[PDB]
């Protein structure tokens, strides 16, 4: 059936792979605009996503996409999060009503208030809460490190630096979905992320992305 395997460097834009989002907040909890222009490749070859304030207490945020969907098999991300309270750095699959399916995404997240820590959850037809975080025993923030799951038919496994850090067993996400990575800051979850700051500008690297497939 969907998408085959990929391997992205980041040195050269082309058509008919990943798309910015631009002009809208997805609101609720995202307490940013999408800018497109907060997603810039560097010439070295890292995609650079950043948060900034356009206004006092009115910051735009960025987001990247995947134009094709992707299945089972295995996503791998080298990426460097931006440390900071109140905000999140991500690496996920998502399709949604949004997308005409149900919602089932698979996720890494890196809470910029713990950078030592990383949140593994998914999401099949809207429940999730199955929230991991693992301790990794260094700052994710001060350098490249390589994060991936395994999405399967029975289980995903999430891998930190080749090492498997966490396996999920029960209700696995079964709609391939757009691989999306993501900077934003958070109004509501003061619990979950802390209270962002006002800092900017803030930015995550991601070095490479590469899917495997089955
Ligand atoms: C799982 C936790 C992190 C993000 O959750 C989901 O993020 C999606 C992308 O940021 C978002 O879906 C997008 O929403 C916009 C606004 O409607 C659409 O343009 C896009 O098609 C859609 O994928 C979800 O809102 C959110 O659950
Ligand atoms: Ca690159």
């Amino acid at each position: 059936q969907t998408g085959g395997s990929f391997f992205e460097p980041f040195n050269s834009y082309n058509s008919g792979t990943w798309e910015k989002a631009d002009g809208y907040s997805n609101g609720g909890v995202f307490n940013c605009t999408w800018r497109a222009n907060n997603v810039n490749f560097t010439n070295d070859g890292k995609l650079k996503l950043g948060l900034t304030s356009s206004a006092y207490n009115k910051f735009d945020c960025a987001e990247y996409r995947s134009t094709n969907i992707y299945g089972y098999g295995l996503y791998e991300v080298s990426m460097k999060p931006a440390k900071n309270t109140g905000i999140v750095s991500s690496f996920f699959t998502y399709t949604g009503p949004a997308h005409g399916t149900q919602w089932d995404e698979i996720d890494i997240e890196f809470l910029g208030k713990d950078t030592t820590k990383v949140q593994f959850n998914y999401y099949t037809n809207g429940v999730g809460g199955h929230e991991k975080v693992i301790s990794l025993g260094f700052d994710a923030s001060k350098g490249f490190h390589t994060y991936a799951f395994d999405w399967q038919p029975g289980y995903i496994k999430w891998y930190v630096d080749g090492v498997l850090k966490h396996t999920a067993t029960a209700n696995i996400p079964s709609t391939p979905g757009k691989i999306m990575m993501n900077l934003w800051n958070g109004t509501g979850v003061d619990d979950w992320l802390g209270s962002y700051n006002g800092a900017n500008p803030l930015y995550a690297e991601y070095d490479w992305v590469k899917y495997t497939s089955n």
